[PDB]
């Protein structure tokens, strides 16, 4: 009974609340607390000496971010109970010739680029420069929120509606050794790691700026709207695939079993396997 | 008040291998390192951001933030055994001793002994040493071996004393504005140890050396555990003593330090550890 909607289906007033909560918890510090865990959970390596992480490059990526998703949304409810989080559906803006003229970058919702007179630092929107304050990887301040959008050769686009339904049709969510190398991983592939950087790593690397490296990534407000978009996937997939389960269930590295608490919560995949239990839908689903 | 947390020196032969054997198992698990990132991440967490003021340390949270703290790493302990408690190293009482490192707690049986400076003061005795005992850095990578370097500073060649215990015990007040190092007549600010630093707290860390001695991989040390038991245990005499005095700041203080706020990188508040009885253990010289 909480409905998250598409970012364009969303009218001037849905828009403008939204961007009103999220300067309020940046204001009263709850939104730092996020970046934070985010930059965390990234040096939490499971286990000590592997590159899987928390948050990241292994099993607990999707059920991780759709817990973080999960205490960002209640955050939002405690200013506004009206006010739900959105998702960015990127395979859509890449049909356009050019994506960075979709409306999510307009001066009433997340900004525009990045400015190339001034380093890219983001000079529109209400998350501009003077108006928005970063922290760096020490969580000390940075000075500006950064974008260049598409100005890599890895990502140079969006990924398409093409890849995600190609995602779709892996069968298992995830295969040994449950990192980086997975083959025939449903998680892997929409990580972004097969003929990488693909999907959710490429449109981090698409859009540039803090968005680009793990650590810093959150200060763009955008990244919520990703990673919802991310989250809808994953609950797409758990759709179609009724009678597929997350994996590793047992003897995966400590943290990313089906049961173990991911730091740096005691939250397990399990409590947040069913999104509808959590008390959310996306507007696809109706 | 149904747990008793006991001094190190009181322990048994049977309690002093139960606690050890915990940990380790704790260890192996793979939930000892969650201690290890909690403390780093919020050593990190700055409040607000460009202050000299952590969630864990160098402000009014300090004190709760290491209660929550020990209270999640008891729970974790009474998960693999329901019968072991985190006991408390009672430095002030060691300080008296000519030579602290002849402490029992440092026997091969427990902790293990001071570093060998063969070995560039890698720890090679106790259940800890290098090849039983694993260490991570300051990026969560493998460190190679547990360090300790027992008064090897020109700033704390000693430990506090109890003269020092019962000076801070006098203080009024929890806490005084700005809530940071430069809080004075303040009991936490005291304790913590920046009033003509480094004193109690922030001594110990700098008397062990090693990777106590320095913020991001003190808990490295399990003896990190024992040494907060006793701050633990201080605060809760001086709330007992002071028992019309109450957590500081109430309002108005940096998001992170007040009275209800959240403490990363939890959602517990200070109010929710103000009462450790009510947390459900208490210490033995409260019987
Ligand atoms: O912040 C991030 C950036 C990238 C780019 O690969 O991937 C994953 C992230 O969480
Ligand atoms: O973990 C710590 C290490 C040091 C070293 O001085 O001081 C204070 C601490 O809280
Ligand atoms: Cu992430
Ligand atoms: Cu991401
Ligand atoms: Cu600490
Ligand atoms: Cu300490």
């Amino acid at each position: 009974y909480r409905v998250r909607k598409n970012v364009l289906h969303l009218t001037d007033t849905e828009k403008r609340d939204f961007v009103r909560t999220v300067l309020i918890l940046k204001e009263k510090g709850i939104y730092d607390r996020y970046i934070a865990w985010h930059g965390a959970a990234g040096k939490f390596h499971t286990p000590p000496g592997s590159d899987r992480n928390a948050a990241h490059m292994s099993s607990a990526f999707l059920p991780w971010h759709r817990e973080y998703l999960l205490r960002f949304e209640r955050d939002l409810q405690s200013i506004n109970p009206e006010v739900t989080l959105p998702y960015w559906e990127w395979e859509t803006d890449a049909q356009m010739q050019d994506p960075s003229q979709s409306q999510i970058w307009s001066a009433d919702f997340m900004g525009g680029n990045g400015n190339p007179i001034k380093d890219f630092i983001v000079d529109t929107g209400p998350f501009a420069a003077g108006r928005w304050t970063t922290i760096d990887e020490q969580g000390n301040p940075s000075g500006g929120l950064k974008r260049n959008f598409g100005a890599t050769k890895e990502a140079p686009t969006l990924p398409t509606r093409d890849d995600v339904l190609n995602a779709l049709k892996i069968t298992q969510y995830d295969t040994p050794p449950w990192d980086m190398t997975s083959q025939n991983s449903f998680r892997n592939q929409l990580e972004g790691f097969i003929n990488g950087p693909q999907l959710h790593n490429r449109v981090h690397r698409w859009v540039g700026g803090q968005m680009g490296v793990v650590p810093t990534a959150p200060n763009d407000p955008v990244f919520f709207l990703h990673h919802a978009n991310v989250d809808r996937i994953w609950a797409v997939w758990q759709i179609i695939h009724r009678n597929q389960n997350y994996q590793p269930m047992k003897n995966g590295p400590f943290g990313q079993n089906f049961r173990d608490p991911m730091y740096p919560w005691n939250t397990t995949p399990e409590d947040v396997m069913n999104h509808r239990k959590l008390g959310y839908v996306y507007d696809i689903e109706l």
